[PDB]
């Protein structure tokens, strides 16, 4: 009777996937 | 009872729209 | 008592002030 | 005890840990 807080959770794990991409900066050329 | 936990949710979405900006580096810095 | 959930919120506001720095990518690379 | 809400918190502390890495850009630039 309150999936509002849980629903938002999906957003937390989601950003993680993208976080991996940004890593590209820390490797090539440095 | 107060929307204390909910209010934080608004902060979660903000990350998504901004994340799109940082992507400019990954895709092409022009 | 259950300030466990609230505590997490405090950390959320923190990421915001720092996000400002990330802007550098844009402010530099058109 | 329905640690569903707590699990989400773990994601918050994670950001901070990685967040310092990204800092490498300003604190140094080869």
């Amino acid at each position: 009777s309150d999936p509002l807080v849980v629903a938002a959770s999906i957003i937390g794990i989601l950003h993680f996937i993208a976080w991996t991409i940004g890593h590209l900066n820390q490797i090539k050329r440095g």
